[PDB]
C-alpha cells in the first residue's frame, strides 16, 4: 500500500503479516493484513468482498478488501490489544467473573449476528478476540476460512492451533455448521475461568484424545452417527466423562451447565448462539472495564 504509513508489526496471521497502519487521507489508524500465488482464486475474493458488509459491534469492522499485485490486502478497524495477551497478563489474578460474562455475552452476540447471516467464523481462537479500554470484545478473521480454509501451517509456518476445534472437524466431517463456533467458544470461556487451555492438543489425534478423556469417548447414544464419521476409528480408547466440576473449578452452577451446552458432542444438540444469550448464567451480566496498560 501506497497511501498507508505503517507504524508497525503488530503480529502474524494465519494468512499473512498484519501492520499496525494510518490512512494519510482520514487520518484513521487501521490494522492492515497483507496476503500471498497461481493468481488468487477470485472466489475468496467475492466471498472475502462480501464481509464488508457483515457489520456489528462485536465483529471487527473490515474497511476495504484490495487485490493488486499477487497480494490480497485487508483493512480492519484497529483494537489494541487481543484476548491471548490479556489472559496471559491476567495470569496471576484471573479476569474477574463479571468480565469473564460480559465477554462470552458479547462474544456470542457477535456469533448469534453472523450465525444469522449464514456465516461462520471456523477458527476462533484467543489470538483473533479483540479487546480494546471500553469493555468490548470482538471476532476478527470471520468469514476467512470458507474463503481460504484453514491451513496446517501459517504464512510463516507457524503451527495453527487445534486447541480449539470442534471433534466433528477432528473427525472428518465434510460440511462445517454454526455449532463449530460454539464449541470453540466454550473451550475458549473455560480458558478464561481457568487460566489454562481446556484441551491443549499438539496434534490432531492428541487433540481428540484429550476431548475424549474429558468428555468421554463418544457413542451412538451421545451422538448419532459419530461411528461413521471417515475418521472415526473403533480401536479408539474407551474414556469415562468426567464431572465439569473438576474441569473448570471453580465456576458456578450457572456457568457449568452452559459450558456444557456448549460442548456436546452431537452438532445439532450443541447449545445455538442465541439460545445461548438466554442461558441463566447471563441473568446479572454487566459491562466491567478491563484495566488495559496499553
Ligand atoms: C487475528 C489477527 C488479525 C486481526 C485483524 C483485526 C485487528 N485489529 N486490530 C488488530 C491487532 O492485532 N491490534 N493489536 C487486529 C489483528
Amino acid at each position: 500500500m501506497e497511501n498507508f504509513q505503517k507504524v508497525e508489526k503488530i503480529g502474524e496471521g494465519t494468512y499473512g503479516v498484519v501492520y499496525k497502519a494510518r490512512n494519510k487521507l482520514t487520518g484513521e489508524v487501521v490494522a492492515l493484513k497483507k496476503i500471498r500465488t497461481e493468481g488468487v482464486p477470485s472466489t475468496a475474493i467475492r466471498e472475502i468482498s462480501l464481509l464488508k458488509e457483515l457489520n456489528h459491534p462485536n465483529i471487527v469492522k473490515l474497511l476495504d478488501v484490495i487485490h493488486t499485485e499477487n497480494k490480497l490486502y485487508l483493512v480492519f478497524e484497529f483494537l489494541h490489544q487481543d484476548l491471548k495477551k490479556f489472559m496471559d497478563a491476567s495470569a496471576l489474578t484471573g479476569i474477574p467473573l463479571p468480565l469473564i460474562k460480559s465477554y462470552l455475552f458479547q462474544l456470542l452476540q457477535g456469533l448469534a449476528f453472523c450465525h444469522s447471516h449464514r456465516v461462520l467464523h471456523r477458527d476462533l481462537k484467543p489470538q483473533n478476540l479483540l479487546i480494546n479500554t471500553e469493555g468490548a470484545i470482538k471476532l476478527a478473521d470471520f468469514g476467512l476460512a470458507r474463503a481460504f480454509g484453514v491451513p496446517v501451517r501459517t504464512y510463516t509456518h507457524e503451527v495453527v492451533t487445534l486447541w480449539y476445534r470442534a471433534p466433528e472437524i477432528l473427525l472428518g466431517c465434510k460440511y462445517y455448521s454454526t455449532a463449530v463456533d460454539i464449541w470453540s467458544l466454550g473451550c475458549i470461556f473455560a480458558e478464561m475461568v481457568t487460566r489454562r487451555a481446556l484441551f491443549p492438543g499438539d496434534s490432531e489425534i492428541d487433540q481428540l484424545f484429550r476431548i475424549f478423556r474429558t468428555l468421554g469417548t463418544p457413542d451412538e447414544v451421545v451422538w448419532p452417527g459419530v461411528t461413521s464419521m471417515p475418521d472415526y476409528k473403533p480401536s479408539f480408547p474407551k474414556w469415562a466423562r468426567q464431572d465439569f466440576s473438576k474441569v473448570v473449578p471453580p465456576l458456578d452452577e450457572d456457568g457449568r451447565s452452559l459450558l456444557s451446552q456448549m460442548l456436546h458432542y452431537d452438532p445439532n444438540k450443541r447449545i445455538s448462539a442465541k439460545a445461548a444469550l438466554a442461558h441463566p448464567f447471563f441473568q446479572d451480566v454487566t459491562k466491567p472495564v478491563p484495566h488495559l496498560r496499553l
